């Protein structure tokens, strides 16, 4: 009995890399040596086969920090709308330009704040997660219907759906609205960081212009391709992952914890102890995330992982409401 | 089909290089938190430099953007004809631009040279792409003391005649080094931006979040300590560019000298090559591209790729 490290801070999919994936991965080292000429333009037939959608409406990209970039670009003379209390890459890519922003507050509820989101201008250019990070929350068919009439472009951040309730709801892209999906959490590509994001195809062919040569290379890009033919194992991951997460949500409130409902692959909990309960569940090697760093201080961020690291967890926190 | 038309090593991915990529697979799962300030060490280690002077970038592409964001109400001045990518780069950002043009020994046009002030920003290729001519002591000398900015893309550095030189960055100069040749990372599109501290902290803060995957960090991880191979190759394209070379020549063609690993070969015939070649299932680059129109450049390959080129273009010297 040999109780090691547990990691539940940065949402990653912590079950084993299918082995079809590492092969693929294997058999392209062998040709790192040559411009991926003919792979490049078959993943990106394969991306729009996935998402149904044609290759002139999707862009390939390394996350969400080039999607932003890239779009931001294009409207440098809009004000950008994002949540805060929220997802923090937005602001650390408004710190490297020189756009202006404004942002939305929340409710006590974790809800968008319906003043600031009626402040929102046919000027504006409004960035939103769909969950949102750390909250776990959607946005309401209120909220898309107000932001789809109020807002000038709206990009839908849509990194954490596959753990939703809305999976079967479309691609929503059109004239003034872009959506973007990670491959980091469900699909098990974090440590290559890419993405897919979704547009009109005039405005998908002028930032495909401004990309650069080589963009992803041919170890990333077979990759890739192997992670979209793996539908099983995602589909294993997802459904674990939403039992895992009604098990945890389930233990933490019975042991008198005040934990929030989520659509994402986590947890937010309230932690008014502070610094108190990270050092406490460091010294048992537990790793959860402070969401201090999304502005919601006095909470934690708590990942959902495989059963017997969530039973670690819980027997840790079950030990401190003590 | 034999391809010498995109200077690319055509050696064989050593065993050690692939064993790392192999390990990595098993946990993509997984932010590369340890790897990437680790693979910024042994960049430090390869190059001899503190890691404050050396940025890791997706090839010249983001080097020229992000040197370019810093300097962007400065005039751009690159060499035309010479590789094409600058003018790209200056097409998607609205920038200053001036051309230094060539003479007929395709070396810089002096007139255009004598036209660099304090106020530009200049960016050229050395060796330069496809001439595969190496700037002169007197041309390095001229731009060090009237260019404001100074970037010098030694992506063919590997095979020239100045190895042992080393890295030449300061206050006003810096210098970048592709992994895509010698090194056998064509496919990964990485290179090494070196400069001063303050420059180097300014644009790294500007860079995407995990910019360089798992897969590409481990990679290039096992790239550096691999100079055996490395060394081979480059020992091996020298006599290979020299057999080439002597070879084309004694056939007729007007071959250029070349410091790069290809030759730049006069062509007024045009196309007619061009199709010649790919019918016996050879692909070589139109020069036409960098403006060098009726002129094409041969990489050189392996013994094997080199013999059916010089085999070809035996026949074609008839025809």
């Amino acid at each position: 009995a040999a109780a090691q490290a547990v990691c539940l801070a940065f949402n990653e999919n912590p079950e084993a890399v299918e082995p079809r994936v590492q092969a693929a991965i294997a058999a392209a080292a062998a040709r790192i040596n040559r411009y991926p000429f003919d792979a490049e333009p078959r993943v990106m037939r394969k991306l729009a086969e996935h998402f149904s959608c044609p290759e002139d409406n999707l862009m390939l990209v390394r996350g969400i920090d080039e999607c932003f970039d890239r779009i931001s670009a294009e409207f440098s003379s809009m004000r950008f709308v994002t949540a805060w209390p929220g997802f923090d890459g937005y602001r650390a890519r408004i710190a490297v330009s020189g756009l202006r922003h404004f942002e939305i507050g929340l409710t006590d509820d974790l809800l968008l704040d319906p003043n600031d989101l009626a402040q929102v201008s046919r000027d504006d250019c409004v960035v939103l997660a769909n969950p949102s990070n750390p909250t776990g929350q959607a946005l309401s068919a209120g909220e898309l219907d107000q932001l789809r009439q109020r807002a000038g472009k709206l990009l839908i951040d849509e990194t954490y759906v596959d753990y939703s309730s809305f999976r079967a709801r479309g691609l929503a892209y059109g004239e003034n609205e872009l959506v973007f999906r990670s491959f980091s959490k469900s699909y098990g590509l974090a440590g290559l960081r890419l993405g897919a994001l979704f547009g009109p195809s005039e405005l998908i062919a002028a930032m495909k212009r401004k990309q650069w040569f080589c963009n992803v290379g041919t170890l990333d890009l077979h990759a890739l391709e192997a992670a979209l033919d793996n539908d099983r194992a995602r589909e294993a991951h997802i459904a674990k992952t939403l039992a895992q997460r009604r098990r945890v949500a389930d233990a933490l409130r019975g042991l008198g914890y005040r934990v929030a409902s989520s659509e994402a692959n986590f947890v937010l909990v309230e932690n008014a102890a502070g610094e108190r309960t990270l050092r406490f569940l460091r010294e048992r090697g537990i790793q959860v995330k402070d969401a201090g760093q999304f502005g919601l201080h006095h909470h934690i961020r708590i990942s959902i992982g495989r059963e017997e690291d969530n039973d670690r967890l819980l027997a840790a926190l079950a030990e401190y409401s003590d």
